[PDB]
């Protein structure tokens, strides 16, 4: 490949002290540069850009001239849109030169030259004449350096952007294990590993200083080796973390070409304020990890996302959540002091295991109120009275030995609702039993054979209307 | 004017999320955002010096700050907070003109001598969190109340504490070596669910006593000291279920 940077080029003529590479000048000067007998070179570039309702500024960053160079630009509407107005500032916001209006007034122009050592130039485009709320409005922008043909270009693009561009960064995210869940604080933890790539040339370095072709730092944050090395790094952060998170193998290596990467595993907890335990222990849940950068969007980007292994690990042995799918996304969210900060957000769909709380609650439960239902066939209604009086026991039994699979939330759940319809019909079935119990003393045995048919055909229709009302009420 | 001036501080608080009641040890834990701002002259400093509109400072304390830079700043502290508090996106930002701000996402516990639980479950409770300026009130003092967002905010799903009314002031208390210092309160009224306990608790109960009651109508009184003996029963074990 080829090479780029900077250098430093010493000429002698008939003084042999220069091959040592220690020359001072001296004597009168005998070559010159090349570049200046003719026409400099020149650059342009075109984009369109739009002004919605909330974004009617715009600003734009220029590269940085040499003395002499000259400055153009012009702004032609796509449409109908209104004509807006032009203006060019240092990068600390001193005035420079404002647009000018052409005659045949279509368009806005304006031009400028270079005095200074350096100059760093900046762009504003505005259509914040009053407070109309337009819409779409859209413009087309051209610029260029050294060009002052832009009227008509003619040619493509040539030469390099004016405009400074953003970093490019390719991040990746996998998911080893999930290590616990808490129902009531609502957050969940989670292993596994992210990994960082980005190209910058200020990074790279010159292998005949160290004689090696990888240089690396360990166990630092991106923070830390940022400010012991006095360049802008993509710093980053997740958003819901909770805590301290412990880290594990991280380590920045760079290229002499100046491609670096970041790698790290991590064990953290993060918050999930999106919980909703009501159709427990048949709910549906959302695991979200979100990565937001730490710097505005103008310096550093996510731009791809890279599946370096898969995303969602397989372990040995059953697991208490199961995934039923993924999805990664990139985005842009509202930043700290204006801007905007890129997010990768990384979703997973989970839910319970279904078997465990049927066959360990439900076929129980029913077997139980099977018993108190089989014994209105019994005519002796003092025996009825007795197993009656002993099931309700047995089902207080059983739903405190279950009581133990009974999250304590505040509020109440489908299965805290079906086990108090269980008990309040149970306990009026030894209403009912004492009941009949008296009518037969005082001789009505017909009536207490009534009641008994009356319960026996009621009671099943009363638990699947219960069961229906329930899942229109919650599952539709 | 003849005599100097207090500087003016705009401060502005939101809740996120209530994670936490301790109620043997009286305290709570609460999630959310704080936000300040106030105008110094002797902050501001020239563009072509550093070649930037906005000097930031990250990570670092209201209180690190002002030992760094050698100025008088507004640090502030929760007066209630019980151990260390959990901070992120941390930054102090300047312009030139001298306009500062401040913004902290927070995770904190405070302790509630107030708790009263005597008519548990119906009892309601008050959730106060004050901040406290760490400077004299002739320096800085709190002046207005800014809403960036919801003071209590929205989530998904049932809460265990339901938000009826909040509210926001603006006093001043006592200070230490004399003089006053600002105090910045946001209350917050909660009442707990009471359709969990009521069918949870006192329709069983109810069921029991009926049981119990409606025995005496036989005149079988052997039954009658069966199922009184059995119904005792059942009762301690709902009561410890
Ligand atoms: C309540 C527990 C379920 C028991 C099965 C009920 C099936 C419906 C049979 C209705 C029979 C009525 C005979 C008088
Ligand atoms: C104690 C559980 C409540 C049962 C209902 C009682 C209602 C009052 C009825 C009084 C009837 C007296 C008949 C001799
Ligand atoms: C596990 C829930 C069982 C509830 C009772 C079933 C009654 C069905 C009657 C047809
Ligand atoms: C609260 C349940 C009331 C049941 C009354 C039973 C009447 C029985 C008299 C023979
Ligand atoms: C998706 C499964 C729907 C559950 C509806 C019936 C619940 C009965 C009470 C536990
Ligand atoms: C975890 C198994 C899902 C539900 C299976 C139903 C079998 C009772
Ligand atoms: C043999 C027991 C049947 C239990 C059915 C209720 C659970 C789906
Ligand atoms: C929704 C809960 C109702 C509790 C009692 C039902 C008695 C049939
Ligand atoms: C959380 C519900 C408040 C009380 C409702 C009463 C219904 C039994
Ligand atoms: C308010 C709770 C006591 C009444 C329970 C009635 C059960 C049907």
């Amino acid at each position: 490949t080829y090479t780029t940077g900077s250098f430093q080029l010493i000429l002698g003529l008939n003084a042999p002290q220069v091959i040592s590479g220690e020359g001072e000048p001296e004597g009168e000067v005998f070559a010159s540069l090349a570049s200046l007998e003719i026409k400099p070179e020149a650059h342009v570039q075109e984009l369109e850009i739009r002004l919605d309702k909330d974004t009617r500024y715009l600003t734009q960053h220029t590269r940085n001239l040499q003395p002499g160079d000259t400055f153009h630009a012009l702004v032609e509407p796509i449409g109908e849109a209104p004509l807006p107005r032009l203006r060019l500032t240092d990068s600390g916001g001193k005035p420079l030169a404002f647009g000018l209006i052409d005659q045949p007034g279509e368009s806005v122009e304006l031009n400028y030259t270079c005095d200074q050592d350096i100059c760093e130039l900046v762009v504003h485009v505005d259509g914040t004449d009053g407070q109309k709320d337009s819409g779409e409005a859209v413009y087309r922008l051209l610029v260029g350096i050294n060009a002052p043909n832009l009227r008509e270009s003619g040619q493509t693009p040539v030469g390099s952007s004016v405009f400074l561009e953003s970093d490019l960064v390719t991040v990746g995210l996998a998911v080893d294990q999930i290590v616990g869940v808490d129902q009531r604080s609502e957050n969940f933890s989670v292993v596994g590993t992210l990994k960082l790539s980005w190209h910058d040339p200020k990074l790279g370095f010159s292998p005949d200083q160290c004689g090696c072709t990888v240089k690396s730092f360990e166990d630092a944050s991106i923070r830390a080796v940022a400010g012991e090395i006095n360049l802008p790094l993509p710093s980053f952060s997740f958003y819901n973390q909770q805590g301290n998170r412990w880290s594990q193998n991280q380590v920045i290596f760079v290229t002499p070409d100046g491609r670096a990467s970041y790698f790290e595993r991590f064990t953290v907890t993060l918050q999930a304020p999106d919980f909703d335990f009501l159709a427990y222990p048949f709910d549906r849940q959302k695991f979200s990890i979100k990565v937001d950068l730490a710097v505005p969007t103008n310096m550093f980007i996510f731009n791809e996302i890279e599946r370096f292994q898969q995303v969602v690990g397989d372990q040995l042995g059953e697991e208490e959540w199961v995934v039923t799918s993924y999805s990664q996304e990139i985005t842009e969210v509202p930043f700290e002091r204006g801007s905007t900060n890129s997010r990768f957000t990384t979703t997973l769909l989970v839910k319970r295991n279904l078997e465990y709380y049927i066959l360990r609650i439900f076929v129980p439960l029913f077997l139980i109120i099977s018993v108190s239902w089989v014994i209105f066939f019994l005519k002796d209604y003092g025996r009825q009275l007795e197993v009656a009086s002993g099931n309700l026991l047995v089902f207080v039994a059983f739903n405190f030995t279950i009581s133990g699979d009974l999250p304590r939330l505040g509020y109440l759940t489908v299965l805290d609702r079906f086990m108090i319809v269980s008990f309040c019909l149970t306990a009026i079935v030894v209403l009912i039993s004492v009941c009949q119990k008296r009518l037969g003393a005082v001789g009505k045995q017909a009536v207490a054979a009534q009641i008994d048919t009356w319960v026996l055909v009621i009671y099943p229709l009363v638990y699947s209307l219960y069961i229906i009302w329930v899942y229109l009420r919650f599952f539709t």
